[PDB]
Parts: structure tokens; sequence; C-alpha cells
């Protein structure tokens, strides 16, 4: 059907919000089993009233159309982001606008990147941010804590706990893409491949990252997953997370890894990176994604360290490499032996310097290459993903019979 928003009391003085579409939301890999999707959004209404994540940009008009018939924005205290990019950022100028006084409730490399985000918007809200056992008091109990969890796609993740409903929510971590009229999980099975998915594309390649995050948020006596994507994670919750741990483990056991270096201005040469890892991945090769505009040098170095190859992706801006592929690049060529595998892809509209720099740089260095240079012009296609994914496959291959 039609785009709409299902609103479901779940704990006290708590809602959520669940923007759904049936159809494909972006080319993304991870939308790969077209099962549709949902982005969640949260409201704590206590003594001060939060909201969690609004949706992103095919969500807006929806959203704030039906939020408003709900709750007078000019009472809304604050904006809570469990991660930040141009998709939410374009929602929250709206949303914003509306809300003038409430505070924006975020972790620091997420603030960062939203005043980036929102530099030419006429949007001033204050940002309050929260870095790991920070408390924010709604009243009548809930009393919130932060959970920082970044991961190279995510570098701003940051999760949250409610004592009063014992509700985590985990923004990326323990979705699945996934629309259904169900709010809830009940049901282990249908949802066991869309959340395997959902891992396997998101999440495996920053695998050390989501371990991490899963041990801090252990500490948590959870008893729901409110999640951005999907149903709430109730009765698939201690399930879900032995699977979680499992697959973790699976992920840093495999033999070969493969350090996978990239950067992306508007996101398209991160879609391909997505890609490229999952074709790696499912050929039961591990990931390493490296962001590099987040990344460092400790970072890249030991990624190179362990690796049987590398892969970088680039985007072009100006005729060059972004700064931190450059820095990247040097680290690399600094540790790494010329026994790993190479390979280079990249998005671009105009001109594709960056590909072309990295290509000659890597081959004059005496690098071996693992599939045929990749170069995308603009915006990815479902075609292009399952072309990138292939390549990755390939990759993968070729490390596997190297040894
Ligand atoms: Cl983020």
């Amino acid at each position: 059907p039609a785009k709409d928003v299902q609103i479901c009391p779940i704990a006290v003085d708590t809602t959520v919000f669940r923007s759904r579409t049936w159809d494909r939301l972006k080319f993304e890999i991870e939308y790969g089993l077209q099962r549709g999707t949902t982005a969640n959004s949260y409201l704590i209404s206590a003594d001060k009233i939060a909201l969690f994540d609004p949706p992103g940009e095919s969500f807006t008009d929806n959203f704030v159309g039906t939020l408003i018939q709900r709750l007078d924005l000019n009472s809304l205290d604050y904006v809570i982001l469990g991660h930040v990019n141009a998709n939410r950022a374009h929602t929250l100028k709206l949303l914003l606008s509306l809300a003038p006084q409430a505070t924006i409730i975020c972790s620091n490399p997420a603030a960062q990147n939203l005043e980036k985000l929102l530099a030419d918007a006429e949007v001033n809200n204050p940002i309050q941010v929260m870095k790991g056992n920070d408390h924010l008091d709604l009243g009548r109990g809930h009393e919130l804590t932060f959970i920082p969890t970044p991961s190279p796609r995510y570098p701003g993740q940051l999760c949250t706990y409610d004592p009063r409903t014992e509700i985590l929510f985990t923004d990326k971590l323990f979705g699945a893409h996934v629309c259904g009229d169900q709010v809830f999980d009940e049901g282990w099975t249908i949802y066991q491949e869309d959340r395997r998915y959902y891992f396997d594309c998101l999440l495996a390649p920053a695998a050390a990252q989501v371990s991490a995050a899963l041990n801090k948020l252990e500490a948590y006596p959870a008893q729901t997953y409110a999640p951005s994507h999907g149903p709430l994670v109730r009765y698939g919750l201690r399930e879900l997370t032995r699977n979680y741990q499992q697959w973790l483990s699976e992920q840093q056991a495999q033999a070969l890894n493969v350090a996978l270096i990239y950067a992306s201005a508007y996101g398209n040469t991160s879609t391909l990176a997505q890609a490229i890892a999952r074709g790696i991945t499912k050929a039961g090769v591990a990931v390493t994604a490296i962001n590099a505009e987040t990344s460092n040098a400790e970072e890249i170095k030991e990624a190179i360290g362990k690796s049987a190859g590398f892969i970088f992706g680039s985007p072009t801006l100006g005729g060059h490499a972004p700064t931190p592929i450059q820095t990247a690049l040097g680290i690399t060529l600094a540790n790494a032996s010329k026994t790993q595998l190479c390979g280079v892809f990249g998005s671009f509209g105009w001109s594709g310097e960056a590909i072309d720099m990295l290509e000659n740089k890597f081959r004059d260095a005496g690098f071996s290459f693992g599939f045929d240079t990749i170069r995308v012009k603009f915006k990815p296609t479902d075609q292009t993903l399952k072309m990138c994914e292939e390549a990755g496959t390939d990759f993968a291959q070729a490390l596997k019979k190297a040894e």
C-alpha cells in the first residue's frame, strides 16, 4: 500500500511512530530482500517531552503532519538523535522550525555532523552533547542514560536506556528492514532471515565496533530493544542477542580479512562500499570497513596489519581524492606488504581523477588487483550494486585461492 505512520503506545509515557513503506526505500544493498521497511520514531512524554529520531526525507511530510495532530510541537523539550545524516537532517529542518524551543540531544560526532549539515539552515536550536554515562531526566522515573556506539557508517551513533520502561533505544543495532502490521516481534522464524541479512549488510563489516557496543549495552537490563527499523524487539530479544554474539564471533574468526577503506561526500561511494563488502563477507572473508573521514592512523595501521587484501573507495572532489583518502593512502603504502591483494572503486560526476590516482599509485607500488577498478557515474542502481557485490565475491575468491 502507500507509506503511512503507524502509532502505538509501547510503555508508560512512551509511544512509537513507525513510518512505514512497503516499497524499496533506497538503492542500498540492505534493502535487497525488498520486504519494505519502517523508520521508527519514539516519544517519551513525561515531565519533559523527548522525541527520538524523526524519519528521513521520504517520510518528512507524513511524519510532521501526523505528529502535529498528536503533539503541540511548541511543548517538545528534546529531539534525541541516535544517528545523523543528510537524510535525517532534512526532516529536522522542518521539525525544528516548528519546535524552535527544543534542544537537540546527540553524540559528539553526530553534533559536528549536524552542524555541518545544517550550516545554511536557519534553525539554531541548541545542541546538548552526550557521552557515555551522561543522563537526561524526563521526570516520572525516565532518567535516560546514553551510550555512544560508533561504527564506520554511523560515527555519531548513540543508544539510550530508559530505566522506567526497561527500553533500550538501539538505533541501527538489532533492527530489520521489514514492513509489517505487527508493532512487536512475536514469532522468531518470520523475522529470522531479515535480521541476519540486516546484520550481514550493516554490521558484519564493523564487527569489532558492534561487539564493543554490545559489550556496553549488556550493562543495562533491557526488556525491549527499540530500533530504527522493523518491529520492536521484545519476544526475540534474548535469542536475537545470542545470535548477534554468535554472528560477531563467526565474523572475527574467519581466516582472511579485507581492509575496506573508503570516504564519501554525498553517500554514493559509501553505497558502493556496502555492496562490495557484502560480496566479500558472503564469500566467507571478513571485512574491516574503515571510514577514512572518521578513522585514526592506528585504526588504519591495525586493519592493514591484519588484512590479506585492502580496497580503497574514493569520490572526486575538485579533481582530487578527499584529504582523508590521501593520508590513508600514505599509511597503507607505508605498511602493506606487496603481497596484499588490492582493489579500487568510486563514484563520480564530471570526473573521476581520484580513482585513477589510486589505481596508478597502487600499480606503481607493485600491488596485484583483485578486480577491475570500479567506476560508477553518479547514482548507483540495482544493477550497479549487484555488479559490486559480485566484484567483492570475486575479490574474496581470489584471496582464498592465494591461501
Ligand atoms: Cl551517525
